[PDB]
This record gives C-alpha cells, sequence and structure tokens, in this order.
C-alpha cells in the first residue's frame, strides 16, 4: 500500500509535469507561426458566431423561474379542465385630483366605452392563421359526450325541473363506482349551463363555433387574409354577460338607467354592496374607487372624492374564445396605455401639492408574458452598461500593461485579452446555440462576467512572461513562460466550468441556461488565449526583442533555463547579501511588485500588521454570523419584470390605491372521483386516499364546520374580505337543510342558486353530478404584502382553515404566485447540496493540481471562511437568498478556489527557508495576478448595479461580495495564516 502510494505521488508529478511541457513545445510552435494561429482561430470563431443564427429565446416564465413541481401545475391543470374560470382586465387611472369631479368624470366614462368601441378584426387572430395544424381530434368518446352533454344542457334548461329524484346518493366505490361512454353518458350537471370545460374543445378555426351571429360558417384556417380582414368582432362578442350586457365593474354602473347622474354628487345606501336598481346590477364601489372620501347623510355616504378609479372587464377563457381574447386585449393594453385627459386635469387643483397628473394603467392576462418577451430582449440599458465595463476593464488592462518603456509595455495583448473574452462568449454562445439550448433572461448578464474571468488569464501568463525577463531568447522565453503558467490557467478554467456545470443542474431552466452559457463560453474563452492571445504575445514578445514599439513596428512592417522560484529565492538570497536580480525598467509588473516587496508584504510580516490582520479578519468573520443569524429566503417573482414594465407600475398603483384588495386567493374541491372519472376520458392532498373521495355535504355538523372556517379565515388578520356562496346558502336556508337528506340538499341548493339574487350571483362555484356536488369553490382577498416568506406564511394558514379532516374535506388554495413561492421552501438544502458537491469536485481537482496535501487542506479552510463570509454579509446585506443569489454562492468555489489556489500553491512551490520567507516569495510572484483577476472582474460587473432588473442587480452585489472577500481573504488572511502556519519543507 505505501508503495502503491508512492508510485501515485509518482503519476500525479510526472503527469503534471508532462502536461506542462508539452504545452512548454506547443508555445513554440505558436511563437513560430503566430499569423496561422491568429486567422484560424478567429475564423472558427466567426463560424461559431453564426450560430446566434438559430438563437431560440424562452419565454415561459414558469418554466424560466419555477420547479415546474407538476404539483402546484397539476393544480392549475385540474382548476382550468373542471372549473371555469374567466379573463379580466384590469383598467385603473390614478391622478392627483378628484377624478370624481364631473368633468373629468364624463371624460373617463368615454374612455371607458372607448374600450366597447374597440374592434378587432379576424385576420389578427394569429391562432387560426390562414394556414395551421388543426389541434389533435379530441377522443371519440369524449366527442360522444360532449354531444350528449351539450343536448341534454338545453334539455335540462329548457325544462327548469330541478329533480333529484332519479339520481342515487349511494356512496362511491373505491373506483368511485355505486362501456366507457355507458359510463359517462346520463350524467346530469347543475348548473345545466356547465359542461365540464375539458370536454369543451371545438375547433375555434371555424368562426361559426366561436361566434354564432356571425352565421358566416367560415374556416379562418381556411379563408384568405383579406377576407378574414373583413370580418371584425369586438368586445361585447367576447365578455361576460351580465343580464344580457358586459359585466363591467365600472363606477360608471352607479349612473347606468338614471340611477344617478355623473353631474351630481353620488350617494348610495352601502359603499360596499350598493345595487343599480334600475339596472339590478350590483357594485361594489370600495373595489371600483380608491382613497374614497364619503360622508354620511341618512344612512347614505356621499363620496366626494377619489384619486383612483378602476374598471374590470371580463372576458371569456374558454378554449374556443381564448385565441379571439387575446386579441381583444392587446387592442385593449395599447389603447389604454397611450390614452391621455392631460387636458381636463390641468386647473384641477392637485392633493399632491405637484402638477396636475393622470395615468391610465392596464393588466390583463397576457401581460406577463408580454413583458417577459421584453425582458427576452436585450436591453439597450444593458448593451451600454456592457460597453461602459469594457471600457473600464480596458483601461485597467491598459493601466497595468503599459510602461515607460513602450516597446517593453505590451498594450497589444491587454487589448486582444479583452476581446479573447468577448469572442469566446460569442463562440460559445453560438456553439450552445447550434444546439439548440434556448436563451434565458438572466443571460443578460453572462457576457458582463465572462469577459471578466478571461481576462484573469491575461494577466496570469502576462506576469509569467515579465518575471521571465532574464531569459534572452525570446521563444525560449513565450515557451518558458506558458510552461510556467500553464496548469495555473488551464487548472483555474477548469474549476469553473466544473462549478457552472455543476449549477446548471438546477431545476430552474433560467439558471441552468445561464450557466451552460456560461461554461461554454468560458471553455471556448479559454482555447482563444490559448491561441489569439498566446500568438499576439509572441508578436509582442518578438517586437520587444527588436525594442521596436508597436508603432515603430508597424510602420516597419509597412515598409538559460532557470525556475522562477528558483530565481525569486536567489533574488531575496542575493539581496539579504545584479542584472538577473534588477526588472529592466518598465518590465510590465516591475513597479507594483516592487511596492508589495517594499511595502505591503513588510506589513503582513509585521507582528503588529499579522495582529491587525488576524483582528479585522477576526470581526469580519464575526459579523458574517450574526449576518446568518438575519437570513430571510424568498423574492416575488414580478422583481424579475424590470420595475418599469407597466405590469409592475401598474401592481404598485393598485396596493397604493387599493391596499385591501391584494392576493385574490381561490379555495377549491375536487371530488376525487369526478375528476379521475372525466380526466380519464381525456386519456400533497392526494396524501391520502380519502381526503375528497367521498364528502356528504348534507352533514349538519360539516356544514356547521364550514361556516365556522368562513369566521376563522375571516378572523385571519391577512383576509381582507371572503365570498363564500356556500356559507350564503347555509345560513339562508339552513332550517331547511336540517333534515340531512342528500336528494334535499342537492335540490334545495339548486334552487337557492338558481333563485337567490346572491345564490344567482354564485351560480359558477359550484358544480354537482348527478345530484352531488362534485366540485366547488370560493374566494379571499389577502391584503398585498412584500415579504415573501410571510406571505407563504399567510397562505399555508389558509390551507389549514380549509381541511375538515373530521368530514375528510380537504380543500386546495391557489393563487399564480403559489408556484414560485413553493420553490423557496426547499431552496435553503438544494443549495446545500450543491455547493457541496462544488466544493467537493473542485477540491478533487486542486488537491491533484496542488503539491501538498496540508496545503489542500489549508485551502478548503479558506474556500469555507469565504463562503461564510459571503452568504453571511449578503444576509446582512439584506440580499435574500433567492435563486439568484443561491447560485452565485455555489458558483462562488470557482471564482474564490482561484486566487485562494494561486498564493498556496506558490509558497508551497517556494525555496525559501523560512516561513516568512516563502510567503513575501510567493506574495512577490503571485499578488500581483490575483488583485488583477478580481479587481478586472469587478470593474466589468460593476455597471450591472445599474440595471433596472432586480435580478441582475442581486447578481451584481452578490458577486461582489464573492469578489470582495475572495481576494481579500486570499490577499491578506490566506498570507498571514500561511506565514504562521503553513507548509514548510
Ligand atoms: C346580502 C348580500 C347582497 C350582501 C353582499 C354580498 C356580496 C358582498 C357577495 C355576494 C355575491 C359575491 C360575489 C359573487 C361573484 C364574484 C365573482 C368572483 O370572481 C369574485 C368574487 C365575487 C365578486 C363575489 C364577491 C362577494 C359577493 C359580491
Ligand atoms: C322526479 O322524477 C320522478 C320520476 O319521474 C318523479 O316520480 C318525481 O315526482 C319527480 N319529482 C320532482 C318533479 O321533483
Ligand atoms: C376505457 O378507457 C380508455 C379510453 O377508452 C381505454 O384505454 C380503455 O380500453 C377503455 N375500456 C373500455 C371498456 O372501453
Amino acid at each position: 500500500v505505501k508503495n502503491f502510494i508512492h508510485k501515485l505521488k509518482e503519476l500525479k508529478q510526472k503527469s503534471l509535469d508532462k502536461f506542462a511541457n508539452l504545452l512548454y513545445d506547443y508555445g513554440g510552435y505558436v511563437y513560430d507561426r503566430p499569423c496561422t494561429f491568429i486567422i484560424c482561430s478567429l475564423i472558427c470563431c466567426l463560424l461559431l458566431t453564426c450560430g446566434f443564427y438559430f438563437k431560440e429565446h424562452e419565454k415561459d416564465i414558469y418554466k424560466l423561474y419555477s420547479i415546474s413541481n407538476s404539483y402546484a401545475y397539476e393544480t392549475n391543470e385540474t382548476i382550468n379542465d373542471f372549473f371555469y374560470k374567466s379573463r379580466r382586465c384590469f383598467i385603473l387611472v390614478e391622478s392627483n385630483v378628484n377624478l370624481l369631479k364631473p368633468k373629468i368624470l364624463r371624460e373617463l366614462q368615454k374612455f371607458e366605452e372607448g374600450t366597447k368601441d374597440i374592434e378587432v378584426d379576424l385576420s389578427e387572430i394569429n391562432e387560426c392563421k390562414t394556414n395551421s395544424e388543426l389541434p389533435p381530434e379530441q377522443s371519440h368518446v369524449a366527442k360522444e359526450l360532449y354531444k350528449t352533454l351539450i343536448q341534454r344542457s338545453e334539455e335540462n334548461l329548457k325544462s327548469g325541473k330541478i329533480n333529484g329524484s332519479l339520481f342515487d346518493y349511494s356512496d362511491l366505490d373505491e373506483n368511485g363506482k355505486s362501456v366507457n361512454f355507458t359510463d359517462y353518458k346520463d350524467d346530469v350537471f347543475y348548473p345545466y349551463q356547465y359542461i365540464p370545460p375539458m370536454l369543451i374543445k371545438a375547433d375555434r378555426c371555424k368562426l361559426q363555433n366561436v361566434f354564432g351571429d356571425k352565421n358566416l360558417n367560415i374556416d379562418l384556417r381556411e379563408a384568405s387574409d383579406g377576407l378574414k380582414k373583413q370580418i371584425t368582432y369586438t368586445l361585447e362578442d367576447i365578455c361576460e354577460k351580465k343580464y344580457g350586457d358586459c359585466n363591467f365593474s365600472s363606477l360608471f354602473l352607479y349612473y347606468e338607467k338614471g340611477n344617478g347622474y355623473i353631474d351630481y354628487p353620488i350617494k348610495v345606501d352601502n359603499l360596499d354592496f350598493y345595487v343599480n336598481r334600475r339596472t339590478y346590477k350590483e357594485m361594489m364601489f370600495k373595489g371600483i374607487l380608491g382613497n374614497m372620501v364619503y360622508e354620511k347623510s341618512g344612512s347614505k355616504y356621499i363620496i366626494k372624492s377619489a384619486n383612483a378609479i378602476m374598471t374590470v372587464i371580463p372576458l371569456l377563457n374558454s378554449h374556443t374564445y381564448e385565441p379571439y381574447a387575446l386579441a381583444y386585449e392587446k387592442k385593449l393594453i395599447d389603447y389604454v396605455r397611450f390614452y391621455n385627459l392631460d387636458d381636463i386635469i390641468q386647473d384641477e387643483e392637485t392633493n399632491d401639492d405637484n402638477d396636475p397628473f393622470i395615468r391610465f394603467h392596464v393588466f390583463t392576462d397576457r401581460s406577463l408574458e408580454d413583458e417577459v418577451d421584453r425582458i427576452s430582449k436585450i436591453d439597450n440599458l444593458t448593451r451600454l452598461l456592457l460597453l461602459i465595463g469594457v471600457l473600464l476593464i480596458f483601461m485597467y488592462a491598459l493601466f497595468n500593461n503599459v510602461t515607460s518603456v513602450l516597446y517593453r509595455s505590451k498594450p497589444l495583448c491587454a487589448v486582444m485579452g479583452i476581446f479573447c473574452g468577448f469572442l469566446g462568449f460569442l463562440s460559445g454562445s453560438g456553439f450552445l446555440y447550434f444546439l439548440g439550448v434556448k436563451s434565458v433572461p438572466p443571460a443578460e448578464t453572462v457576457p458582463f462576467l465572462v469577459i471578466g474571468v478571461g481576462v484573469d488569464d491575461v494577466f496570469v501568463i502576462l506576469n509569467s512572461y515579465s518575471l521571465l525577463f532574464m531569459v534572452k531568447d525570446n521563444k525560449k522565453r513565450i515557451q518558458m513562460c506558458l510552461k510556467d503558467s500553464a496548469l495555473a490557467i488551464t487548472v483555474t478554467t477548469l474549476t469553473n466550468i466544473i462549478a457552472f456545470l455543476i449549477s446548471a443542474i438546477s431545476p430552474f431552466y433560467s439558471i441552468c441556461a445561464f450557466s451552460l452559457f456560461t461554461a461554454s463560453s468560458l471553455f471556448f474563452g479559454y482555447l482563444m488565449v490559448l491561441t489569439f492571445l498566446l500568438s499576439f504575445l509572441c508578436i509582442e514578445a518578438k517586437l520587444e526583442k527588436k525594442k521596436r514599439n508597436i508603432f515603430t513596428g508597424t510602420f516597419h512592417l509597412f515598409r538559460e533555463n532557470i525556475s522562477i522560484y528558483e530565481w525569486i529565492h536567489n533574488l531575496y538570497l542575493f539581496e539579504e547579501s545584479k542584472y538577473i536580480y534588477e526588472e529592466p525598467k518598465g518590465n510590465i509588473g516591475k513597479y507594483f511588485r516592487s511596492l508589495v516587496k517594499n511595502y505591503y508584504v513588510p506589513f503582513l510580516s509585521s507582528r503588529f500588521g499579522k495582529t491587525i490582520v488576524y483582528i479585522m479578519f477576526t470581526i469580519i468573520i464575526a459579523m458574517s454570523i450574526y449576518g446568518c443569524t438575519l437570513m430571510k429566503k424568498g423574492i416575488k417573482y414580478d422583481k424579475a419584470f424590470p420595475v418599469d414594465s407597466y405590469v409592475r407600475r401598474f401592481t404598485t398603483a393598485k396596493i397604493k390605491y387599493f391596499p385591501d384588495f391584494g392576493d385574490f386567493i381561490e379555495v377549491y374541491y375536487f371530488d376525487k372521483h369526478f375528476i379521475n372519472k372525466y380526466r380519464g376520458l381525456e386519456k400533497q392532498i392526494m396524501n391520502s386516499p380519502k381526503i375528497n373521495k367521498n364528502v356528504h355535504w348534507e352533514n349538519t355538523n360539516l356544514q356547521e364546520e364550514l361556516i365556522n372556517m368562513h369566521n376563522t379565515l375571516e378572523s385571519q388578520e391577512f383576509v381582507t374580505s371572503v365570498a363564500n356562496g356556500f356559507t350564503f346558502f347555509l345560513n339562508k336556508n339552513k332550517s331547511s337543510l336540517r333534515k340531512e337528506n342528500p336528494q334535499e340538499f342537492y335540490e334545495i341548493f339548486a334552487n337557492w342558486l338558481k333563485k337567490d339574487f346572491v345564490g344567482n350571483l354564485f351560480k359558477n362555484d359550484f358544480v354537482f353530478l348527478n345530484g352531488k356536488l362534485v366540485a366547488w369553490r370560493f374566494h379571499y382577498f389577502q391584503k398585498n404584502v412584500d415579504d415573501s416568506e410571510i406571505s407563504s406564511k399567510w397562505l399555508k394558514a389558509c390551507k389549514q382553515i380549509t381541511k375538515l379532516e373530521n368530514h375528510n374535506v380537504q380543500m386546495v388554495c391557489f393563487h399564480l404566485s403559489s408556484i414560485f413561492n413553493e420553490t423557496d421552501e426547499s431552496i435553503i438544502e438544494v443549495t446545500l447540496i450543491n455547493l457541496g458537491i462544488t466544493i467537493l469536485t473542485i477540491l478533487v481537482v486542486t488537491a491533484y493540481i496542488i503539491k501538498g496535501f496540508y496545503s489542500c487542506v489549508i485551502i478548503a479552510l479558506i474556500i469555507f471562511l469565504i463562503d461564510l463570509c459571503i452568504f453571511g454579509f449578503m444576509c446582512l446585506c439584506g440580499i435574500t437568498m433567492n435563486i439568484i443569489s443561491m447560485v452565485i454562492l455555489v458558483l462562488s468555489v470557482g471564482f474564490s478556489i482561484d486566487h485562494t489556489s494561486h498564493i498556496v500553491q506558490a509558497f508551497s512551490h517556494s525555496m525559501g527557508r523560512t516561513r516568512d520567507e516563502k510567503m513575501k516569495e510567493s506574495l512577490h510572484l503571485m499578488i500581483g495576478p490575483v488583485l488583477h483577476s478580481g479587481l478586472s472582474t469587478w470593474f466589468v460587473i460593476s455597471t450591472l448595479f445599474f440595471s433596472n432588473k432586480d435580478f441582475t442587480v442581486i447578481f451584481f452585489q452578490t458577486l461582489s461580495l464573492v469578489l470582495f472577500f475572495s481576494i481579500t481573504f486570499s490577499s491578506m488572511f490566506l498570507p498571514v495564516l500561511l506565514s504562521s502556519f503553513g507548509p514548510l519543507h
């Protein structure tokens, strides 16, 4: 075993060496034929760039920023498959004046009516393109049933008789039972006007299906564009209709039918649920108007001021009407966003002591996805930010690669060093595009980072070259240089790539892509450095030999071997006691080094210095610990969208003027049997099999639990208001419900829904199959709150309230934010797992390149300590541990390992007798590269700080912390730690 270990250590070294020797020779080849390498590398890069032609973006927010658990998603599916939801467009008008003033009001009125005026031509409908693929045929049985149901629906509706006598109310079997079609046949749904949405799949291409009055019977997919242009539909055609009239929620409902008059003040009996008597249509003034100012007279309030008026337009959500709806919404959003009434408000007084203003915000279902498209493209701002960053790093590079002796200085390399990285980004991206990898919104930051990381290798190479001033034959110098820095530049990259790849495994596609693209970019960039940049180094080197400055060479063109460690050691020894030990004036890094040797190192060596260092880092870690205590997770999905987004702006306004009406949480109940049955025709709660298998809704106690639940949820502070029809029904006619007869229950509830005014309002929240309430629902408003954590807290509580365990009844609380927030729960662990894998993998790699084992252990300690610091301080800075932040933390390992490793490897390879000696040598030889690498990266990413997109700024903040601690520890703590307890001999 000992012999085996010996042989192994022999292999590692031997191999590590061989690799170096190989690069040593490769350099020679490039040195002799620099042009060939540059031209070929560039052309090859271009080809990859061509790949961009196939660049396909990804715009499904859910895939981009959600686990896609297939659970909450499944919930949406179930909800949509059986319950008819309704597309709702929200239009809010905000101002600093009393929009209630008659003159303004009248204008606002036309604004509203304008919506109805909006008209969409058929040609606009993209879905029903003049040439498309007909949707897959709906299962035959499904078709049959749809035919049957639609037929009986009419029949029943005509009859109007609600009779449950025939319905068998026997408890269903485990199979839900108590010839597929026959089974699905003979099913009476109530309300009769309901047919399971899933079964509703008729080709919407035939206009006859969607809009009947048209009487056209014209297939849009088979119609001329001009012909389609001819036909035009309006909101009324695709709007939910109350009492045969679009069910808007505008204030103007009050004035309808002369119930009230714009010119006169608004006086209503109840601000909560006033009803226009003439129209018999109800309205919630509190919901419609914001910042209301009302008086009280004869029990009738006198609304006399409001600086916000919101109108909700309800549009059908049926599959058939889906394509058409989207079209109208698009027209609507444009219309509202550009509508302006500044003229009327010009002289009207303000309450904000600011210029009279009026703004029309609008939010439709298509809004979110549309905004995703906007975030998909590369904002000009981002572009600009990149440019600034590139300039910064360009300046920094040059400012460090230029000197008094121009021919000695190597500006060319620096310049191309930057490009090298960029070209890498393009080439890599193109390669991935070729592979089909879709781009993501977070990819905007990829260029920024890639460039920064790449330029770092440039510094390293140059450092080796410069420190090899002794060498006379340039070819040899370049060769030796590359040989010296080969392992370093290779490992550094390898580590980075590895980390990103490991991260790519993330479920969230955004992270996956961002990482994948970055990793590929880094890879190709490295290749470019070994080719392009190296070739440029060769050219400049050759010029230096001739002492020909770049410009000089241009006009003109138009017309031994010693370990650097050995040398540096000898230098110090010699110092302790010539040309070899005197860097030529203008060596690329001559100054900085001198500064480090004559100032920084002395300080570090100083006991007082050390004292300071240790204490400083001490407190740093301490602060980090407290930071961890203040750890908060989660970020609102909307944050993704730029703040400027009208969506974001809309939400803000709503919150400001309508705080109570925040999240419209919706709770649903879905009999497992019913769901399963119909789900079948179209070939967590599931925890317990009998969770919702069979519920006797006639059980008075159960009924009582229901009303109690309503009361409980109402009590909850976060809940602002609830609308549970069942409660209304139970309270309305509990006496009749006293007798617990299943059939009786069905009939009573059915009639209640059919007749009672309130009941009619809740007609679409209850569905009965064969006399049994297979599914139902109720909704409640949850006050708006920013913290994702507290939000989830509230929702989770709601779930508890909605779980009649005694009667085996568990209802599902649903909200859009649910899926996104759901991810927050597991973010804490997944990160640990990923980080762990990364750390390990990276450590293993370093171990194979770090000579001493003890040095490896030192590195690990440093890495972990940094990570604690970067995490602790992110929490301390308030950076929530969101997806964006976490990935950066996990990825941080790569950056940190690089800087730490360089110093460590040097200290080990030092020939210094005393530990301190080694430290000084290591620092004098690698401190420059380390500093340059980190700083360069930060400079490029600095501009991201001014990015509108929230996720971007988080990226900047987190990475800035990473880089900071990395460089800090690598340049300060690590040195002193090694100087005190470092591997010796
Ligand atoms: C005795 C009665 C008249 C008092 C007032 C009852 C009101 C507050 C009840 C009865 C009908 C209920 C409405 C029924 C339908 C809907 C549409 C749904 O998408 C949101 C909730 C909402 C808007 C309900 C809100 C609360 C509601 C308006
Ligand atoms: C329901 O139908 C059955 C069978 O036709 C009949 O006997 C009973 O009287 C009906 N009850 C009603 C009309 O509610
Ligand atoms: C019923 O369920 C599905 C859909 O028709 C099918 O796979 C199965 O064979 C059917 N069986 C019968 C009895 O029709």
